[PDB]
């Protein structure tokens, strides 16, 4: 059906996650590591591709908050696995990291949106965002925008861009995830979880994604 990231009660129109310094009073420059924008779906766009969620319990936390205990809990329609291709070709004491999110719903909803960043499978921090419902054309919008980002992150974004090869930094990158889940806050149904995983551009073609469907058949 549709390549968009999207169960039936939650679509993720964006994502971005960024650098931002100011040049000069008038002038800012704004450097996105990741970028998932909104797209329409296109007829002729294929169906996307599946990955057993099998496969990736390893590289997220197990036991309970685990991909394998959501997955059972589900549903199975809002798990998704996005491949980022990273941008690391952007030194500013006092430049912003932020993490930009958009999402859409048919119904009005509380959210609470758990982030973790996970280092070896494990959790190294967690991230609980409440956001709320803005009235759109055919349907509600949640704003997340610019949350900082935590400061492990922004130490590893600075050591890995440190490394002389774009081979070490994948080597790093194998074992660094993140997994985000959607809840309605009140009910704590699930309504969307993406878990993540990265690679350097090894171009300058810069950032660039892909998605998966992830499958217990
Ligand atoms: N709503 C949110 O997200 C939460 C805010 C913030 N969120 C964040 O810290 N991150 C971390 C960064 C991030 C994120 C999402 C997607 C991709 C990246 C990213 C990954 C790799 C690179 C690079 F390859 F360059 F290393 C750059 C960015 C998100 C956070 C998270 C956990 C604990 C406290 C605060």
């Amino acid at each position: 059906q549709d390549r968009t990231i999207a169960s039936s009660r939650l679509r993720l129109l964006e994502y971005s996650a960024f650098m931002e310094v100011q040049r000069d009073p008038d002038t800012y420059s704004k450097h996105l590591f990741v970028h998932i924008g909104q797209t329409n779906p296109a007829f002729s766009d294929p169906p996307l591709e599946a990955v057993d969620v099998r496969q990736i319990y390893d590289k997220f936390p197990e036991k309970k908050g685990g991909l394998k205990e959501l997955y059972e809990k589900g549903p199975p329609n809002a798990f998704f696995l996005v491949k980022f291709w990273a941008d690391l070709n952007s030194e500013g004491p006092g430049a912003f990291y932020g993490v930009s999110s958009q999402y859409s719903s048919a119904d009005s909803m509380t959210i609470s949106v758990s982030t973790k960043v996970c280092s070896f499978g494990k959790q190294v921090v967690e991230k609980v965002e409440t956001e709320y419902a803005r009235l759109e054309n055919g349907r509600f919008v949640y704003r997340i925008h610019r949350s900082p980002m935590c400061e492990y992150m922004i130490n590893f974004i600075h050591k890995l861009k440190h490394l002389p090869e774009k081979y070490m930094m994948n080597s790093v990158l194998e074992n660094f995830t993140i997994l985000q889940v959607v809840t309605s806050r009140d009910s704590q149904e699930t309504l969307l979880v993406i878990a993540f995983v990265f690679e350097v551009s090894t171009s300058e073609h810069g950032a660039q994604h892909h998605v998966y469907k992830l499958v217990k058949d």
